[PDB]
């Protein structure tokens, strides 16, 4: 069950989930922020007051991918990530170059 903190010491990282409805806490360098999803809905949003990405995210069981705009910069920024054992990595692919934070289960 992902209602649960999955991040290395010093961050934090936070998932659960109302029936389905997935929210994600996450804290990371200097800034808290959650992000909530429902599986395979497309929805826009504004995160810290720049990055305003409208896309739809599908998880599989063990399988995070999605599709999100956004036009204050190049209106492409997308996170695709599965799940492996105990951990959650996550990918923020723009453009075309993926770049991905290594995380795990607290």
């Amino acid at each position: 069950a992902f209602d649960g903190t999955w991040k290395v010491g010093g961050l934090k990282l936070t998932i659960t989930q109302e029936g389905n409805k997935f929210t994600v806490k996450e804290s990371s360098n200097f800034r808290n922020i959650d992000v909530v999803f429902e599986l395979g809905v497309d929805f826009a949003y504004s995160l810290a007051d720049g990055t305003e990405l409208t896309g739809t995210w599908t998880m599989e069981g063990n399988k995070l991918v999605g599709k999100f705009k956004r036009v204050d910069n190049g209106k492409e920024l997308i996170a695709v990530r599965e799940i492996s054992g105990n951990e959650l990595i996550q990918t923020y692919t723009y453009e075309g170059v993926e770049a991905k934070r290594i995380f795990k289960k607290e």
